[PDB]
C-alpha cells in the first residue's frame, strides 16, 4: 500500500472524478465524496485499511478540461496540502473536438494539454509525496472510431509525462479495453462517457491496483 | 467461483438490500439496484467477471421483517425464477423489539424469525440452484449491548438453518466487527444500522468471498 | 402530395415519436404534438399547406418496442381511425439487446420484430388510406459497428415489409447518414439515439420528402 | 446561402426570439438556443449545410422594446463580433400601447422606434457582413383591428430602413397574412402574439428563404 | 331583488365560472368559490345584504362546452338542489371551432348548442325557483370579427331559450361592448377570452343588476 | 368621482392593503395589485369609469406598523409622485400589544402612532391632491373586547386626523360594525384580521363611497 | 395514575389531537403521534413513568365533528382495541355553525351532539378499561361571545354524559380560562382555536393532572 | 421560580437547543423556538407561569463545538443582553472524535473545551443576573462505551464549572441514564444523540427544575 498512516489523498479531475461530490470541500462526513469510483476507492480502503486515517479529497468539477484545472490549481490543491494528488483528465478536452466542433476556443488540443498536464505535475511534484496519473478514456472499442483514437493520443500523452516525471500510472482505457472485449458500450456507459457503477468499479479497482491495494491483507 | 455464465442472482432483505433500487421490477437500467452493496457486488463481478452474463435482480424492501418477506415470496422470489438467492434478513425483526418496545405485533421474536426463516429457504432450496444467507448485523463493537447480544443470536439462527439447509453463509457481523476493532459506529454507520460506503464494501466484500470472488483472476 | 385534405395522420413509435407528447390523447393544444419531429412535420404542413386541414395525432410511447405497439395498437391505432398511418420503431428492439445484454426478454429479435411487425402493417393497411414506415436508425457512420450493423438489418426489414405491403418508405438511417459524412455523433445526439433539433428535422426532412411536400409549392 | 463558412450569426429580439434560450450566453449546447423559430433555423442550416460550420448565437430577451435593445446593444450584440446580426423588435413596442394604454412611459412610438432603430443598424453596419431585418407582427388578419394597424406602421418603418441601409429584410406580417387566409388567429398563435411551432415554422421558413437556404440545395 | 333569504344559487360554466374553485364541493370555506366573479358576486351580496343568508355554489369546470355540461348535470345541478342555477356556456363551444378546426368532434355546433342547452334549461326549470341564463362573450369590439360574430349568435340563442322558458337573462356581451369603446381587448383580458379583475367585475355587476342588486339600499 | 382623468393613486398600508401585491413596483400588468380590496378597486373603477386612464399603485406590505410605513416614505411614496394617497394602518400598531404583550418594542401606542400618522399626511399634503385615510379595523362586535376597543381609539385618532387635515375618510370599522350585527367574525375574516373575499369588497366598496363612485353613472 | 403497565391509551378528537399525526396508524415512529398534546402527554409520561410500558396512539382526524368520529368509529377506536379512550370532540360541531352559517348540514346541533357522543360512549364502555371525556374549548374570555357561550353549552353536555357514563373529565376550557386571565387569545392560538406549544401544554397538562400524573413521583 | 418577571432568558448550543428555531432572532412569534426542549420550556413557563411575562430567545445553532460558540458569543450573546443565559456544549466537541477520528480539526479535546467554555461563563456572568450550565449528554447506559465516557469527563467539567463560578446546573446525563435503566436508547433518540418528544421532554423538565418550576403553583 503506497498510501501512509495519516496522509492526505486528493482527487481532482472532471465529473468522473466529481459524481456530485461536495463543493467546496469534497471532504469526509457520508456522500462528501460523490458516488463515483473516489467514493468506491476509499470505502474499499476502509473497509480493508481502517487503521490506515486516510483522508480524502474530492476536488472534480463536472466539465473541466485540462485549462479548467489550471485556473483553479492553486486554490484547490496546492492549498490543500495533499500528500498524494491523483489526475484523471483529459475527456472534456477531446470531446469538445467532437460534439461542439466550431466552438474552438471549447477544445483543447494534444499539444496544449501536454504542456499544462506537465506544467501541474511539475509545480506539485515537490510538494507531496507522491501523483497519480490516471488516463482519461472513451468507453467505445474500436481504435479508429474518432473520438476514441483521440483519445489514446492523449492517454499516450499521460503515460510519457507519468513516465518522465516517476509519477504513478493508471491506463484507464486499457482497463475498459478488456470489458468492451464482451460488452458493448451501451451496457456501461451512458453516451461512451458516463460509467454505470461498474464502470466506476473498473476505475476504483485500477487506481486501487496502482497504489498497492490487497483484497485480503498479507499476514 | 460459485455462480455462474448466464445465472439469475436474486437479492431479497430489508433497507440494507434495497438502497434505494427501482421497484416493483429491481432490475433494469442504471441505478436499478439502489446504491449499496448490491450494486457493488454487481460492479465487482463485472469489472472482473464481464463475460459471466450474470442476470441481477434486487428485491430489497426496506422495513422488511422476515415476516414481510414470508408475505411477498411467491411474487418477488419464486415467480421470479432465480438461480441463486440471497437473503440479509433480521435487522429489523429485533430492532422493532428496542426502538418500539411496547408495540409488541411489531417483533419478531426469535420463534418466529426461524420457523419462517427455515420455511423460506425449504421452499424456495428444491426450485433453485443455490442459496446465500446472510446473517443480519449490528455496528455495535460491545458483545453484552442488548440489541448486538440479540443480533448475535439472530445471526446463530441463520447459522444453522444455512447447515440444517447446505446454503452458503456469509456472517456480516464477523465482517463488521473486524473493522470495529479499530473504528467506532459513528465512523461506519448512521445508528449503528445504516452503512456508508465503506459498510456496504465491507457487506459486498464478504458476500464477493463467500463466493469464491478473486479480486485479480489467477490465470 | 400525398396527405390529403381533411385526413387523420396518426404518428406511433417511440421516444423518438413521443417526445413530450400529450398522453393519452396526443392531440389538442399547443405542445400535445410533443417538442421533435412530428411538432416539425406538423408546424411545416401548416406553414406551407394550411389549408389542407390535417388533422395530426401523435401515439409514440418512449421506451416501446413493437411488442410494446402490438400490446395497444387497438386502442392506439385502430380505434383512432386514422386515415394515415406512421410507424418508426426498432431503435429499443435493438437497444435492449445491447445495453442490457443479459436480460432476454426484454429484446425483440429480428423474427420477432418481422412478424410483429408484418402482422401490424397487414391487419392495418385494408383500415387506412396509406402507411408510411420509416426504419429505424443509429448515429453512428461505421457500418460494422455492431448496434449499427443490427439496425441497419432491422431496417432492411422494414424496407421489405414496405415493398411486401405497397407502404411509403422512409429510410432515416441513409438521412443519417448523410450528415455523419461531416459530423460525429455526439454533435447530432445523446448516445447515438436521441438526436438534438438537427436530428429532428432530418427525420421530419426525410419524412416531408417521401410524402411530396414542396419547400415552395409550385403554382 | 449567404451566409458562409464559419461565420457568427447572432439573433436578437423579444420572447419570440428569446423561447427559453440559455443566458447570458445564449450559444450551443443542446437548448441553449431556445424551443422556437431560432432553433428551428439552426436545426435545418445543419440538417442540410452541415459542412458550413455556422456559430449561432440567440439574445433574445422577453419584454424588450427597441428602448431595451438599445440598452444592451454593446454588451449583446458589438461585443459578441458577429457577422451576420438579425433584428425583429417592435412587438411590444406596440402592445404596450394596447394592454397599458395609461402606462405610456412604457411605450415606443413610431418615431422613436424609427431613430433608435436606424441607430442599431447603422452602429452595427460597419462591423459585421450583413443584418438581416425582420418585421414585427401581430396575428390578426384585419389591417384595421388598431393594434394590426398599428404593428403594420412599424413593419413599413422596418422595410424603409432595410431598404435604406442595405440590410436583408423579412416581412412577418406577410408570411402570417397568407397562412391568416384560412386559419383563424387562435389555431396559430397564444394572444395573436405567441406563436405555435407552426408559428415559429412560419417565422423560420421565412428567414431562411431570404438568406438563400435550399431545401434540397442545388448540386 | 331576486334572490331570497335563505336560498341555494348555485352557478355553473366554464373557467370563466371555475376560476380555480374548490373541487368537487365548490363551496365551503375560504377560497372554495374561486377568484372571479361568481366570488365577486358572493362578496357584494353579503357586503350589501348580509342578512339574506345565501348559501352560494359554485360548480364551474375549466374547459366545459354544452356537452360537458349535460354529462354531469344530474350530480352537478340537480342532486345539489339549488334554489337558483345560473349557467354561463359556450365560449368553449364556440372556440374549438377556431383555436382547433379539424378536430371536429371537440366543436359544438349551433344546433347541439341549442338542443342541449335548452334541454338542461326545460329539465331543471320545474325543480327550482329561478334560473339565470349568462350568455357567452367575447372581449372582441369587431362585430365582424368570425369568432365574434359566431359568438353574438350563440348568444341570441342563450336569449331565446331564456324567453321561451322565462329565465333571467344575462347579455355579457352587451355589458363587455361598452367598455370595448373605450379598452382594446389586450387591456382587460387575455387572449379576448380570460378577463382580469376588471373583467370579472364587469360580470359580476351584470349579474348583479339583472337580479335587483342595490350598490346602496334606498331605505 | 373624485379622482379624475390621468391621475395617479396610490395605497399604501399593511397585509390588507398588500395581498400579494408585486414587489417593488406595486402596478399595472394583471395581478400586480394582490387580490384585496385595491384590485377590487382598481377593477371597478375600470369596469364603471374605463375612459379614466387610473394609475394605480399597491404599497401595502404584510406586517406594518405606522413606524414602518415612516421608514420607507420617501422612496415608497414621496418618491412616487402620485396625486392621491389612501393610507390604512393600525391593526399591527395594536395587535403586537395583544399577541406579543411582552416584546414591547414591536408595539406602537396611540401617542406615538398618532403624531408619526399626522407627520406623514403633513408631509405628503402638499404634495398631492388629496389624501383618503382609511381607519383600521378589527372584526369583532364587542366594543370591549380588548383589541376591539383599543383599535376603536386609533380608529378615532384617525377621524381626527382626516378631520384637521382636511383629507378624505373611510371608517372601516363602522362597515365591519354593520355587517357584524348578522355574521359572526368567522363567517368574514381569518383571526378577526383577515378578511374574506366579502370582507375585501367591503372594504372595496367603503373606499369607493368616500370617493363619489357611481355603480350606474349619471346621465 | 390511572393510566397502568402495558395498557393501549387511544386518543381521538379532531385536529387538536391529530396535530400532524401519522395516517392511517398514529403510532409507531419519532412522529407518528403529531406535534401537539397527545405528543406532549406521552413524552412526559415517558419522561417520568418510562416502566409503565405506555403504547399510544393517535386517531385525530382535522376538521372532525362528533358525527365523523361516528362514521369511523368501528375501524378507528373499537378494531383498535384499546384499553383507554380518550375523546376531545365538539369544537367544528360549533365552529361550522359560526363560521359556515348558511351550510346548515355542516353544522351539529346540541341535540345531534349529546345522542351521537353519548352512544359513542356507551357502546365503547363496556370493552375499555376506562374513557376520558375532554371537553371542547375556544380560546375566547368572554362568557357572553357567542361561539364561547355555545362551546360552554357543549362543555356541560360533555360533563353530563361524563357522569351518566363514569368516565373521567377534563374540563379544557377552564384550564383555557385560567390563562385567559392575563392573556388575550392571540398570545396563546390562532384565531381563537389552534393553540400554540403554550396552548398545547395547558391541555396535556389539564390530562395529565386528570390522570393522576405527578410531576416528581413521591417516594 | 428563580427566572423574574420581565427579564430575559438566552438558551445557546448546538442542534439539541436549535431544533430549527428561526434565524437570526429565535424570537417569540409561533414557532420561532424550534420544536424541542426550548420550546417545551418556553411553554411550560407560560401555561403555568403567564404573568411572568419572560422573554425567551433561541441561538442554538446546528453542528456547533464549544469553539463555535466562542467565534459568535459577542453578537448571539452579549449583544441580545439576556438576564439569563443557559448554555449545552459538548456533544460535537466530543462526536467528531468518534466519527471523523481523521479528521482532528473538528474534534475539541477536554482541555481547551474546558478553558473555551470557562471563558464563555467568566465573560458573560458580570452582565446577567445568571447562567445555567447543561451538561451535555450520550444516551447510551454503558458507561464504558467509548463515546459515553468521553461524555461523561466533559459533563463533569461542566459540573466543575458550574460549582466554581456559581452557576446554576443541569445534570442532563443523570436524567437520562435513571430512563436508561428502562427503555434502550433507539426507543428515545435517533443515534443516541438526537432525542424524540420524549427526550426533548426529559432535557425540558430537567432544566426547569432547576430554576424552581412548579407544576401546580406552591398557593
Ligand atoms: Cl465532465
Ligand atoms: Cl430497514
Ligand atoms: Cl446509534
Ligand atoms: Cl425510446
Ligand atoms: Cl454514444
Ligand atoms: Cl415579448
Ligand atoms: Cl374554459
Ligand atoms: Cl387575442
Ligand atoms: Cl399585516
Ligand atoms: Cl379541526
Ligand atoms: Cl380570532
Ligand atoms: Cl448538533
Amino acid at each position: 500500500m503506497k498510501i501512509g498512516s495519516g496522509e492526505k489523498l486528493l482527487f481532482i479531475g472532471d465529473s468522473i472524478t466529481d459524481c456530485g461530490r461536495a463543493r467546496p470541500e469534497g471532504e469526509g462526513s457520508f456522500g462528501a465524496l460523490g458516488t463515483g469510483y473516489v467514493a468506491y476507492v476509499v470505502g474499499l480502503l476502509q473497509a480493508v485499511y481502517p487503521e490506515l486515517g486516510i483522508r480524502v479529497v474530492n476536488k472534480g468539477i463536472s466539465g473541466n478540461t485540462v485549462r479548467d484545472l489550471k485556473a483553479r490549481w492553486e486554490e484547490d490543491v496546492i492549498a490543500q496540502k495533499p500528500d498524494w494528488v491523483s489526475i484523471m483528465i483529459g475527456i472534456n478536452d477531446v470531446w469538445r473536438q467532437y460534439d461542439l466542433p466550431f466552438m474552438k476556443e471549447k477544445h483543447v488540443y494534444l499539444d496544449e494539454y501536454e504542456a499544462t498536464l506537465r506544467s501541474l505535475v511539475l509545480e506539485t511534484k515537490p510538494l507531496v509525496k507522491g501523483i497519480i496519473l490516471m488516463t482519461p478514456f472513451y468507453i467505445e472499442g474500436n481504435e479508429q472510431d474518432p473520438m476514441r483514437r483521440t483519445m489514446d493520443q492523449y492517454g499516450r500523452v499521460v503515460k510519457q509525462i507519468a513516465e518522465e516525471t516517476n509519477s504513478l500510472f493508471v491506463d484507464t482505457q486499457a482497463a475498459f479495453n478488456e470489458v468492451l472485449k464482451t460488452l458493448y458500450p451501451a451496457a456501461l456507459a451512458w453516451a461512451r462517457v458516463h460509467p454505470s457503477v461498474a464502470g466506476h468499479m473498473i476505475l476504483a479497482r485500477a487506481f486501487l491496483r496502482e497504489i498497492g491495494f490487497e483484497w485480503v491483507r498479507s499476514r
